[PDB]
């Protein structure tokens, strides 16, 4: 782990001191040059509902990305074009799919994705980590004080789903700043320092689970399953787009990319790595849907000495308990997630993700010392 100074990790990892892997204070407006993109993105609910979306997209002029001159404007553009792309491909979600993304959006979207080293599909870092604003800049980051920037359909519960996910990410990321202390304490054989750091990590993971509970208040299972999940769906292994999507004017052949998926959150991969919990091929591939600087942090973490090995070599009840408090918090999170998928996907579908989630939960449980 590269350090900015004796206390803080390098700014090159683009991890914020307050919101972690989330984008700090995302841009809400693009340069005037891109007004036509912003109009479509801001009106996706009424444009999809009225069947006007695809014709509006097909009438767009091709706009150069050269006027997106900084990271935040580029991230906002990616979010805008990603949401338009999912709306264009899936339409109203009844099977009337489009297999070709028109060049007037495919080319700038793919060029921008190339510049940020992200796939040209909507990812977690777009629709959660960059898709938010504070209502009152002087009040804290709570659901009541926040909004999303874009939604897909009225009633899709995108605000509830995206913001609760974001607040879970922010709660858990509070422990990232303790990570340099973990490794310093191991190198200096500071038992009490390591114990207290692990307890702080456990506390943050426990808080993150309490925040996730808010999902029930702001997301209804039927709306999530039947509507929102449509626009998070990708074109990898998808029988409706079995060869992928044609990005007109960028590649001649169709290309497959996964939609929103488990494993795209950097902060939970980070504590899986830190605690040695590290299905596996799927999670490795999902790192490539993460911003590249966040991948680099995960990779630097994997190159550090093993916390788990340190705790094992010691034979120290307090360290075992503090380590297990972190693992137990992850077990509780994954058990809760299994119940969420049951309520929000399985039961609605009744009226493979689970075997995957059971495998991860079992791996986590088997890491208890
Ligand atoms: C109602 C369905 O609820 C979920 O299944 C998720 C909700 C949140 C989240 C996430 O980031 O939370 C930290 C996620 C939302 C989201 C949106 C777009 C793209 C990626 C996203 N991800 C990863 N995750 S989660 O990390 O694994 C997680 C889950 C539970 C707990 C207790 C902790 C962590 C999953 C998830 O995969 O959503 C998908 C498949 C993409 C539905």
């Amino acid at each position: 782990i590269q350090m900015e100074n004796s206390w803080t990790i390098s700014k090159e990892y683009h991890i914020d001191e307050e919101v972690g892997f989330a984008l700090p204070n995302p841009q809400e407006n693009l340069p005037d040059f891109y007004n036509d993109w912003m109009f479509i993105a801001k009106h996706l609910p009424d444009l999809i509902e009225s069947g006007q979306l695809r014709e509006r997209v097909e009438k767009l002029n091709m706009l150069s990305i050269d006027h997106l001159t900084d990271h935040k404007s580029q991230r906002l553009a990616r979010l805008v074009l990603g949401c338009i792309t999912m709306a264009y491909v899936w339409g109203k979600g009844h099977g009337d799919v489009r297999k070709v993304l028109p060049r007037n959006i495919a080319v700038p979207y793919c060029q921008l994705s190339k510049k940020l080293e992200l796939p040209p599909i909507l990812v977690y870092a777009d629709c959660v980590l960059a898709n938010w604003k504070k209502k009152d800049p002087n009040k804290p980051l709570t659901y009541e004080n926040m909004d999303v920037l874009f939604s897909f359909r009225d009633g899709d519960c995108s605000k509830g789903f995206f913001l609760v996910s974001l607040l879970v990410e922010i709660a858990a990321a509070s422990a990232i700043k303790v990570i340099p202390t973990v490794f310093k304490a191991m190198q200096m054989q500071e038992r009490d320092t390591l114990l207290k750091a692990l307890l702080e990590i456990a506390s943050c993971l426990e808080k993150a689970l309490q925040v996730f509970h808010q999902i029930h208040d702001h997301v209804n299972p039927k709306a999530f399953f039947s509507v929102l999940r449509i626009y998070l769906s990708g074109w990898k292994g998808n029988p409706q787009l079995s060869d992928g999507l044609v990005y007109e004017g960028f590649w001649e052949d169709p290309k497959e990319f996964a939609g929103g998926s488990a494993g795209q959150s950097s902060v939970f991969q980070c504590f899986d790595v830190l605690l040695g919990i590290q299905a596996a091929q799927f999670l490795q591939d999902m790192r490539r849907y993460m911003p590249p600087a966040h991948r680099n942090f995960l990779c630097s973490l994997e190159s550090n000495p093993s916390v788990r090995e340190f705790v094992l070599s010691k034979g120290d009840a307090g360290l075992r308990e503090a380590y297990d408090a972190c693992v137990k918090a992850l077990v509780s999170l994954r058990s809760y997630h299994l119940q969420i998928v049951t309520k929000y996907i399985l039961i609605p579908a009744s009226q493979d993700l689970m075997n995957f989630l059971k495998t991860v939960r079992s791996t986590t449980e088997k890491s208890l010392l």
